[PDB]
């Protein structure tokens, strides 16, 4: 019963891709970006949220190391936890560690609760990016290829399911036969196709994108 091809960008609830730099934050960027969807569904606005309010607020009580790497849960977890997340604008991205600058004048989002996939299930991630959202997924981007990678349905024969980068998914399709996930990267317009990659999908857990699923809510109230 699922739509055999799903693009939320289609429905205006993604963001413009961004830039993260030397800054090792992607996790935090593929947090606000699941959450700017949810946002924009509840509100009909669509805002980009402050990923550096992640980086420098969402830290060692959340397992979080700032540009050295996270989590998209424990980033959803303080939001809840903080009441509250700044916009990009009122918060601006400088790809560095800085002290907590949150301000609860500046909050453009909320985060009721956050759900987690099982591991590998690639038709349970299909299901929440259709009934749900896009999802935050780590994928393993530690290959030449990855970089490298300019159109098409991406596949790493040497990729495996530890992942080390977090993304977005914001949509799957097929492509000539190839199906895919539709992957919302962090590293600017000129990485592969205008910032997103189409990664293999229902491919055995290709590059682990279905290992460490989660994704938001803000609920009514
Ligand atoms: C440095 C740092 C602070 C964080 C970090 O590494 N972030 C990368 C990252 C990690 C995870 C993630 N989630 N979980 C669930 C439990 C999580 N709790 C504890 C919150 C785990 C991981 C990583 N993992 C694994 O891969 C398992 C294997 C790791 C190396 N062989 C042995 C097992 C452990 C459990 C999911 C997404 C991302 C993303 F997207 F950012 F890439």
């Amino acid at each position: 019963i699922l739509p055999d091809s799903v693009d939320w960008r289609e429905k205006g609830c993604v963001t413009e891709v961004k830039y993260q730099g030397s800054c090792g934050a992607s996790w935090a960027f593929s947090a606000v970006g699941a959450l700017e969807a949810q946002l924009k569904l509840k509100t009909g606005k669509l805002v980009s949220l402050s990923a550096q309010n992640l980086v420098d607020c969402s830290t060692e009580k959340y397992g979080n190391k700032g540009c050295n790497g996270g989590f998209m849960t424990t980033a959803f977890q303080y939001i809840i936890d903080n009441k509250g997340i700044d916009s990009d604008a009122s918060y601006p991205y400088k790809a560095m560690d800085q002290k907590c600058q949150y301000d609860s004048k500046y909050r453009a989002a909320t985060c009721s609760k956050y759900t987690e996939l099982p591991y590998g299930r690639e038709d349970v991630l299909k299901e929440a990016v259709a009934n749900k959202g896009p999802v935050s997924v780590g994928v393993d981007a530690r290959h030449p290829s990855f970089f490298l990678y300019r159109s098409g349905v991406y596949y790493e024969p040497s990729c495996t399911q530890n992942v080390n980068h977090g993304v977005l998914v914001v949509g799957y399709g097929d492509l000539n036969g190839k199906e895919y996930w539709l992957v919302k990267n962090s590293w600017g317009h000129n990485f592969g196709e205008e910032g997103y990659i189409r990664m293999a999908r229902n491919k055995g857990n290709h590059c682990g994108i279905a290992s460490f699923p989660s994704y938001p809510e803000i609920l009514q109230g």
